[PDB]
């Protein structure tokens, strides 16, 4: 599964790690993250993220 | 996947659209919506919804 | 699917029942519960739960 980066602040979503404190378990692909989740560091939505190719 | 209607207000849950602002992604069948979700328009629970046949 | 017990208070998570009022639908295995869920009775996190063998 691919990493995604927050293009506003640089946070990297790593699917192996998830974002458990916000209910995103390890192993969650970015597309499957609920669409109301926000960047943990900066608070922006998923639409400011981009895949890391 | 089937549409569901809120029998209190008439809102239609369309699985192709989801309810992303409340964390329900496009492609979520109604049964899989977390059971604490409420109608976005009127605030009632899932138990007031019915399948659109 | 296995039951899990809250080792702090004794609450039993039964996957057939879920915890619907907190968005955990019936049929959710414990591992798949979002990692920010807490014991409904006592408020502690998943890390204080143990499988019932
Ligand atoms: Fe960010
Ligand atoms: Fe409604
Ligand atoms: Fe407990």
């Amino acid at each position: 599964m691919k990493k995604y980066t927050c293009t506003v602040c640089g946070y990297i979503y790593n699917p192996e790690d998830g974002d458990p404190d916000n209910g995103v378990n390890p192993g969650t692909d970015f597309k499957d993250i609920p669409d109301d989740w926000v960047c943990p560091l900066c608070g922006v939505g998923k639409d400011q993220f981009e895949e890391v190719e």
